[PDB]
């Protein structure tokens, strides 16, 4: 394998972290290949679930807890801390909240969160590499509680970063907020990518195409599929009761991605940097509730 950038995996990994048996587990947790019976059963569906009041409560809770855990991880970002150390803290933080770390054994994913440094687009595996001054790092948190998953991520600065890093992360955040702002009943899911690409491109960045936002509730990933690029073919129209994510990945260079031989780590083919933010959103009668919103600050971590 020829790496696309300077980053390399830092192995061996610590042995897999166990979750106490009293934490309720999603169906794939114990599947030998980490496959989900219920996602298999609904694979290929276009029908978007209208959540019940009890579902909405379940989603509010799990998403609030996911936010808390992401916030635990943000508090750790600094030069010298390994992504593994971050994952350990995130794993304990999930357990402490009576939640299962959703990524753990999802299609055999080895860790409890995704850490994506620099040219990693998404799904980086926490490992022995210490964070370095000037890195950007996304931490992606997904938690599972009482039958519900809650999904969010933020990109962070590691010490002082260059102007190019500032601009990429800022623009990425602005792309997310511009898309969220459009969400309300009657809007086509395919329109969000127009908004995202328009802003990214205006700033000289490209929009990853291979990974999309998604419905989320009882399944981790389900309808609708939500592309972040312009003129996509997404099916569906927003209605009050819909729950989905928007999670744009934006890049310094080209949009093209490839996967490391670990089967997960998605990197820019050119080796240039990529940033992402993600919220889980509930469509309301009037607009949208940001279920994974920070409660104790109006701003994401990179802005302070
Ligand atoms: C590799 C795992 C993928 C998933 C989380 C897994 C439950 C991510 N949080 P995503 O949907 O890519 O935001
Ligand atoms: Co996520
Ligand atoms: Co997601
Ligand atoms: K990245």
């Amino acid at each position: 394998y020829r790496y696309t950038g300077k980053l390399r995996p830092h192995y061996p990994l610590m042995p897999t972290r166990p979750v106490p048996s009293y934490i309720q587990r999603p169906d794939y947790a114990d599947h030998p290949l980490g496959m989900s019976e219920s996602e298999q059963a609904l694979k290929g569906t276009s029908q978007i679930k209208l959540l019940s009041s009890e579902d909405i409560e379940g989603m509010r809770l799990v998403c609030r807890l996911a936010r808390e855990v992401l916030d635990v991880a943000a508090g750790m970002i600094k030069p010298g801390v390994t992504t593994e150390e971050i994952d350990h803290a995130v794993h304990l933080a999930c357990i402490a909240r009576n939640c299962y770390p959703s990524p753990l054994n999802y299609y055999n994913f080895p860790k409890s969160c995704c850490t994506s440094v620099n040219e990693v687009i998404c799904h980086g595996i926490p490992d022995r590499r210490p964070l370095q001054e000037g890195d950007i790092v996304n931490v992606d948190i997904t938690l599972y509680r009482n039958g519900y998953h809650g999904d969010l991520n933020e990109t962070f600065f590691v010490g002082e970063v260059d102007d190019g890093a500032r601009k990429l992360v800022q623009t990425t955040y602005e792309c997310l907020m511009q898309a969220i702002d459009a969400v309300k009943p009657g809007v086509r899911y395919r329109e969000l990518g127009n908004i995202i690409q328009k802003h990214a491109q205006a700033n000289g960045f490209s929009v990853v195409r291979s990974y999309c936002g998604h419905g989320i509730h009882k399944l981790m990933h389900t309808a609708p599929n939500v592309p972040h690029y312009a003129k996509n073919k997404a099916v569906g129209v927003m209605k009050s009761g819909h729950v989905f994510t928007i999670e744009p990945m934006i890049c310094e260079g080209g949009w093209q991605d490839e996967t490391w031989p670990d089967g997960w780590t998605a990197v820019t083919r050119d080796g240039k940097r990529s940033a992402q933010f993600e919220h889980t959103l509930l469509v309301t009668d009037t607009g949208c509730e940001i279920l994974t919103r920070r409660l104790d600050s109006a701003r994401p971590h990179f802005m302070s």
